């Protein structure tokens, strides 16, 4: 990968970082916070990958929800992902397209040519990163854990789910995700217009269908996070939804939804619940 | 005084407001972040810290980029986010450029009081509407603190000594300031478009000219902090030309130039810091 600017943040480093991407067939930006142990002197650092939202870019959540600190003080590197491929060659209205890639891969043209998001996100950017940076001082394959807000919690759920059996993240949580893509508005325009009219093709992109028939194993929980004054909580994330959908299965008592007084949809709500949220990532992966 | 918008952060609220102001005679655009400590309803008010803006910065850029929030909570201060100018080119000079000054030249008189809009009209304007309510919680005028960076860096030191004799400020600090704004293109500018080109008016308002008959007090520190990968630097910051100021004069070991390896003139810089500048703060306002 190339290195297009780094910043000294806390004890460690952000970095923004550019490559060109098979999954897309473009260039992609990605940033990632090296914290204070991989500078250290004198084992591997786990990492988290936070999936942000609609329309937002890599330095959104870098400038704005302060993982920094708590990457320093647990010991984890985090990874922040773009949101769709960019460029002017690319298709392309907020809530669809560029900023707007809803972590599929697409059937329909012309976004089949370089919406694959879902492949970019779980396959081939950690071992992207992992080839950059690797003494395989970072894991980004085996102790990982995933997150994210809204669209990115969305994602963030999914990849969880449908790689559970696996164990392909090792802990998960989101910040106000849209549990059900499939029957809610902003959902139903991305899948229409990504993987075409017949709905069946849909289902394996949706968590309140994908987690039904999944067997929940020890102790695993998701953790959610959502404020009552989101002004998308009754239209479009609906996280009641979600724990209907477990209501009866080995699911039941392990997704954990905590709706905040108060709070929006913005990274004030966001950064607010970062450190709960690292101390949750940290635990599972090992660190405390 | 009227509310715009209000997000629960942490353990408070960041309340948008705006008023119209007499000194700019414009309508003007506030921030202020209220501790956790304001909303636990069961003595001593609540001290507040003036955080003052950069060239081109709007209230909402430190708000989200800062996180003094967390710091506010945690020491129980609140924190006002000013803006730089009268709203409604050039980035030198102008909207978002106002230097904190108040400018005696056409057609700029008109508008750009921002010396008296920051030091005397807002805070009673605060203190109006937080306090006549009839009861009393917030210190916007006694127990006060202030800072900044970079063009509000220099305005938070500038505004400490030309206040001192009678401690208009009781704590302040910086990040990356404009020290000598005199002998500096983009002050010179500036002071040039507001005051005219006349040195009485000039020196009034640079703090190296300044603090040299200012007699020190008791235990008084001004703490600065600066990045050695700042771009501004070199040119327009010059921060140690303040340690020179200072040379055989009372105030001689009473200046802290904390100068960091790595870091630039970003968010990123400031934001590892606040921590710091916030326990100053806190002691110097009797918080701890
Ligand atoms: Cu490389
Ligand atoms: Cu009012």
């Amino acid at each position: 990968m190339k290195v297009v600017k780094e910043f000294s943040v806390c004890g460690g480093r952000l970095i923004k970082l550019s490559h060109n991407s098979n999954s897309t067939k473009t260039s992609m930006n990605v940033n990632i916070y090296l914290p204070k142990h991989y500078y250290a002197q004198d084992k591997r650092i786990p990492t988290v990958f936070y999936l942000s939202g609609l329309t937002c870019t890599p330095d959104n959540a870098s400038e704005k929800a302060f993982w920094q600190f708590q990457a320093d003080k647990y010991g984890f590197a985090i990874v922040f992902p773009d949101t769709s491929p960019r460029g002017d060659e690319v298709a392309n209205s907020w809530d669809f397209g560029q900023g707007a890639g809803f972590y599929l891969n697409a059937t329909q043209e012309p976004y089949a040519q370089h919406y694959q998001m879902y492949d970019y996100i779980h396959k081939e950017l950690p071992q992207t990163l992992d080839s950059h940076f690797n003494d395989v001082k970072l894991d980004f394959l085996d102790n990982v854990a995933i997150t994210g807000h809204s669209m990115g919690g969305y994602g963030a759920i999914c990849g969880y789910l449908k790689g559970y059996s696996g164990k392909r993240y090792k802990s998960c949580s989101a910040f106000a995700p849209i549990v059900n893509p499939s029957n809610v508005p902003i959902g139903q325009k991305a899948f229409k217009g990504y993987l075409g009219e017949e709905k069946a093709q849909w289902e394996a992109y949706d968590p309140c269908l994908l987690i039904k028939n999944i067997r929940h194993v020890g102790d695993d929980r998701i953790l959610i996070h959502v404020g009552d004054s989101d002004p998308f909580l009754e239209e479009h994330l609906k996280p009641e939804l979600l724990l209907e959908a477990v209501k009866a299965t080995s699911w039941q008592d392990y997704v954990e939804i905590k709706k905040v007084h108060g709070f929006d949809h913005s990274y004030y709500f966001v950064s607010t619940f970062v450190p709960e949220h690292a101390e949750f990532h940290a635990r599972n992966l090992g660190l405390i």
